């Protein structure tokens, strides 16, 4: 589809089974989701945003669907404000810019 | 044009006489510039995200050249790391995401 940014470009998203709500992010390199339950191991690591950064678990290679459209990729869960989805994940279900 | 997100999507700006590299991020919903000298008067606002919250001042009807794409609305100016077109001003040269 073609979206507009009149809105914040909300989408449903799913992972590990469940449908949740995430914001598609091209100024994020990567996607962090909110605190949740994931299947598999998980390293820590750090991402720093505007305010700052904070620790996550990351989860790699990680069936991810966002609008019907598979993913597979890295997934970090973290005391985000929003579900994000980032450009690891946006080239993946082949995502561009136009104007 | 058409922009893909391998990298990050960076375009020069021009605002305030100066020429600028900035983000366009289709999560930001206002546009957050790094710390610049502007003229004018402002109110002060916060802005959160990954790591919390960075206090900002808000310009109102500032002219930003996008790409050569002309927009005019709020830019909000502080302690970012990154200079950020949001949708405020994303809207204005016609972008959309496509996938
Ligand atoms: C609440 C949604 C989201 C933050 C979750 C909003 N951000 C825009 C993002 O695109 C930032 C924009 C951003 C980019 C780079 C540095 C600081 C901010 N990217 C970001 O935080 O991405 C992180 C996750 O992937 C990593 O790659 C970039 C940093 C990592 S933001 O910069 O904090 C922000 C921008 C405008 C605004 O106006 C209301 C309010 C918040």
């Amino acid at each position: 589809p073609q979206i507009t940014l009149w809105k914040r470009p909300l989408v449903t998203i799913k992972i590990g089974g469940q449908l949740k709500e995430a914001l598609l992010d091209t100024g994020a390199d990567d996607t962090v989701l909110e605190e949740m339950n994931l299947p598999g191991r998980w390293k820590p690591k750090m991402i720093g945003g505007i305010g700052g950064f904070i620790k996550v678990r990351q989860y790699d290679q990680i069936l991810i669907e966002i609008c019907g459209h598979k993913a597979i990729g890295t997934v970090l869960v973290g005391p985000t404000p929003v579900n994000i989805i980032g450009r690891n994940l946006l080239t993946q279900i082949g995502c561009t810019l136009n104007f």
